């Protein structure tokens, strides 16, 4: 079901049994020695001739000229917080020192490596310094770059670059140093499976990964299987694992002999790797191997600060901009002004190449976006079915494909509402990133670039939670301090609707506000108190024809008025005893709402004796 | 009591019995005659000699001794009112032409002035193209310049003046033109006390006066007394009627020596004179009377015309105005654009210096105006008590002592309402007349009471113009007072509209807003500043319980919220103080205090030291919470 460790091709390479190839590198030997038996059950071939004895497979470390039991036997107790533990061990007739790594794996026995010794170190400093640069490194570029060439250095290997692993888990050559006369591969990405999961999380569990030669004959591990009753031995975490053939003919395509990767973990995940690779076999003395560990957890602690001080950013933009909404305008009154950049661009946090905001049935924009049309689409596609508060796509055209055709400067976008209404929210684009079965033989860097660009399709750069988090804080500000705008705008309405409307209700003439439909909305005293006082009670201007001479003369011009929109200038009489009472001037007019349908009309009368002069 | 004729000094000479002199001047011969019967029962006691006669009082018309009789017979049929009339006839030894002139007072019989025609009676290209050219003036400024041109040479005394009389009857001498070696008398103002109404009386009925040699010896009326009715004479449309000694010690005192002054009468009311003075006697002949008779009724109608016509321009600012209030602003914002300069003044319409609107508690000027405290205490004046249409005062000082002070720039003012608040003006005004005129009519030098008619005099007079007129304005004349008042209740109504509309519009403005608050996810109320609630959301009704006491003020809505009834000394700290919060709270409900809410109370504000209102929009459970 899932392939045996060296026997399979790229259909199911991914599923590899990695960690149970049953074998070793030639550079070093394997002991698995049981437990209180202390006994060895299980050894790779090369143990004898490497550690110049004689009798192993089933030898008790007590045994074995030298001094490895001892020297093992304090880190298997109480007292110590378990392994993986290194010591340095002497074996043989006459003795070699030898720098061992144990570790156990669940079940199996202590897995007991030994590789030959190398020469001391001094250097001195060099840790100090380079060390130091490491916490310097003003920008992750300036950071990579000097990690590769401080790399460079201290291991001498042709070249060394550092990857950085996207939210996919495809890799970007993020920088890179190689001596003069060879390819260069600064820039290039590779698909996610170029390196499968099993691996990863083994780069991840041991920090460092040697591959001495290219061409060593795999050592096979004896009584292959566990005598306790196991099978194949678990070698998770083996310092001389053998590594998969696949990997192996990447390598020999490439030219590449030898190689040294020491992982970058940060926060817990794994962000990418310092990969060195000579073109000529070649091999890291144990105590350099610390070293790199260290450099490795340094640069991390920086990326991980440099992420921070980003966020620092973020945070800082947040507030300038709720500031800047309150201040900048209200008062200057409402608050689109302060949305855009002039000076702090809300792309930025975004790392997007434009922005749209949709507000009140408006749309303005700024840097690379869509088209009305197209962003009035997306707008659709937000409010056909709820959920909210921040959503993305990377993938726009392959997520909705009608919609393809905005592929290439939003094949990604990031919309965040501002208020509970729909077709409301401020939102982010990206372009198509893409500006920037075989067989085992095949591989290669260029066939990994193309296929790279197979894969990453219709896809922008992938939102990283960080992104996301940004835009949820953005779209909240805003809605909070749009919301609380709207409160209070509708407030000063109300004064300024009382008020405004008690300046009617204080005149000495009749008056008459009404709604479109032409229903009462007010009447002031003048107004109600000529209405011979005494019932009955007009709802609409309709009802007002009988208190005037009676005339559908009053009907028909409210007609022109209501229908058609057209006022009226004339007289009316009124009724209530001894010929026929006085008579008022009327004076109807609309108040437009847009064109084609009005607001009201307000109909004021009045200078009761006929007397605008006349005539 | 009414000084008979020639006894008046200043302090009485306002009633001089004028029109009843008992006097004629030399020029001429007077005859009152009988009716039906025609006989001379009175004659000035020159008639004899002046008509070459033997004896006419008495003596019967017929038996006369020259054609009079024959003469003035058609001008009698009670059918054809001719009178009063003139006639031409010979009478006496040697015949001699006379120019009589009849008319017939309502006292004694019948009056025949005559005195001695002797002309050739002269072609007339000097009426025509003089008609024309009244007919043509522009302006009045151009009608009385060119009249007094026009009268300078007709008749060819050395000074026509035309005075323009304003309301109070005060004179000014509106245009000149003289002679070489004449002191100018040009811009000159006199009080009304200079010419007395009866005299007024005698100019706007009978057309023209004459005064052929102020020296002249008067003649006298014999008997002098009418024996028809015993009493005067009415002579107030006699030709030859002699003249107030007041008036004559006065001409004297210029150095004058004869007057012809022809009245300009407009709708039955004296505007003005025409006065033609000369430095030696002069005569004139009745033709050339009767020409300057027939200037005068062309300038009159001119004058009429003109008024006519700026009236209609003043309708015409004020329906522009209108449109240029409408237009104006409401498309562009407000309306009070219009009133100012907009280089159409608001001043023009009512020839002032100064104009002020106050409304809505603001108070906006342009023109020459007083401070803004005074316009708000003028105001204050005008709101003691209801006032009517247009309010105005030519004397504030004076009418108003309160506002003494004000003299200068506003010592005239004309204010019209335009609402119904009250504080609501649109405001004229005009400085003391004085300083118009800056011509040295009264430096620093008493004078007062006068006295003696041999101080008379124009310096005096112009003087004693300034001593009354003191804390005076032009007068609001009937057509300031008629803009006002159309200006006022023009910018009133659109005002009034224009009120009616935000109203409307201000209205749509909150529903929908309203609306929108309503449209939020979260719970949240609007109060005012005494805490009463306003809104209340379905997002926030929808948090209560079932039977849900209705609900009014926030302090009797802590009933939910885990009692915390801090939330009342939260709710007061912030309606009491003004004090808005930020904390966080939590609701009951199903079934044990479950739903905890974050609230933000924020006060809104009226005032700047009182507030408007408050906004609890709380809102939320806690996925707002905080960092990142
Ligand atoms: C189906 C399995 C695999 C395919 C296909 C493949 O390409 N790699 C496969 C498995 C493993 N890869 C391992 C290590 C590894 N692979 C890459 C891929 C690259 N592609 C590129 O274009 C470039 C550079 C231009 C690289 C490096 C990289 C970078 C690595 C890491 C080691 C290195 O960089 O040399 C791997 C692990 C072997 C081990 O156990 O050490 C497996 C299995
Ligand atoms: C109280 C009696 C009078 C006082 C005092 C007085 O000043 N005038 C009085 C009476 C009459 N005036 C008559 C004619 C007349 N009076 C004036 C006033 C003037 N004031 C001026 O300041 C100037 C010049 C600067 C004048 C002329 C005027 C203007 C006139 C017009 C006639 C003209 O200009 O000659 C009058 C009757 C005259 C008559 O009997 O025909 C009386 C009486």
């Amino acid at each position: 079901g899932s392939p045996a460790f060296g026997t399979a091709d790229l259909s199911n390479c991914e599923r590899e049994e990695i960690h149970l190839a049953g074998s070793i590198q030639p550079h070093g030997a394997l002991l698995v020695v049981s437990e209180p038996d202390h006994r060895i059950i299980q050894a790779s071939a090369n143990a004898a001739e490497f550690l110049n004895l004689g009798s192993v497979l089933g030898v008790p470390l007590a045994e074995i000229d030298g001094d490895l039991l001892i020297k093992i036997l304090p880190h298997l107790d109480p007292t110590a917080e378990g392994m993986p533990v290194a010591v340095r061990c002497r074996i043989g007739n006459p003795s070699t020192e030898y720098d061992g790594l144990m570790h156990r794996p669940p079940e199996g026995g202590l897995i007991i490596e030994l590789e030959r010794a190398g020469p001391p170190i001094d250097l001195s400093g060099t840790l100090a310094p380079a060390l130091e640069r490491i916490r310097t490194a003003g920008s992750l570029r300036a950071l990579c770059d000097d990690t590769a060439l401080l790399f460079q250095q201290c291991t001498g290997y042709d070249r060394v670059m550092v990857y950085r692993f996207d939210e996919q888990g495809h890799g970007e050559v993020f920088s890179e140093r190689h001596v003069p006369g060879l390819e260069s591969y600064f820039g290039n990405r590779y698909p996610s499976s170029d390196i499968p999961q099993m691996a990863r999380r083994l780069y991840e569990r041991q920090r460092v990964r040697v591959l001495v030669d290219v061409s060593y004959q795999p050592v096979p591990l004896e009584p292959r299987l566990s005598p306790l009753t196991g099978r194949d031995l678990d070698m998770s975490g083996c310092f001389l694992r053998s590594m998969s053939p696949i990997h192996l003919q990447y390598l020999k395509n490439m030219g590449v002999r030898a190689t040294l990767v020491v992982s970058l973990v940060v926060g817990g995940k794994l962000w990418g790797l310092v990969a060195c690779h000579h073109y000529l076999p070649r091999f890291i003395h144990f105590e350099l191997r610390a070293i790199c560990e260290l450099l490795a957890e340094a640069i991390a602690t920086r990326i991980t600060a440099l992420e921070s001080f980003a966020q620092s950013q973020s945070e800082l933009f947040v507030q300038r901009l709720e500031q800047r909404m309150i201040e900048a305008i209200t008062r200057e009154g409402d608050w689109r002004a302060a949305i855009f950049d002039t000076s702090q661009s809300i792309l930025q946090p975004l790392h997007a190449d434009g922005c749209a905001l949709v507000y009140e049935d408006q749309i303005r924009t700024i840097g690379d976006v869509p088209s009305t049309q197209d962003v009035r689409e997306i707008a659709g596609w937000l409010d056909r079915q709820p959920r909210a508060a921040v959503t993305s796509t990377a993938s726009l055209g392959l997520d909705v494909p009608e919609l393809a055709h905005l592929t290439r400067m939003a094949s990604g976008v990031v919309a965040a509402p501002i208020s509970d209404h729909r077709g409301e929210f401020l939102m982010w684009f990206r372009p198509e990133r893409v500006h920037t079965g075989d067989t085992p033989a095949d591989l290669s860097p260029r066939r990994s670039f193309a296929k790279w660009h197979q894969v990453v399709e219709g896809t922008s750069d992938p939102w990283t939670a960080a992104d996301l988090a940004a835009a949820r804080t953005i779209g909240q500000t805003v809605a909070d301090i749009v919301l609380q705008f709207r409160a209070v705008r509708t407030l000063i309405a109300r004064e300024q609707y009382e008020q405004f409307s008690s300046q009617v209700h204080a005149s000495m003439q009749p008056v008459l506000i009404t709604d479109a439909e032409g229903r009462i909305l007010l009447m002031n005293d003048s107004f109600r108190d000529m209405l011979p006082a005494g019932s009955p009670s007009a709802v609409h201007l309709d009802d007002l024809a009988g208190f005037f001479v009676e005339s559908n003369d009053f009907l028909r011009n409210v007609a022109e008025l209501i229908d058609h929109g057209r006022g009226w200038r004339g007289e009316v009489l009124l009724r209530g005893a001894g010929n026929r009472p006085l008579p008022l001037a009327v004076r109807a007019d609309p108040v437009t709402r847009t064109e084609d349908q009005s607001l009201g009309f307000v109909l004021i009368f009045s200078d009761a004796t006929d007397r605008r002069t006349a005539d």
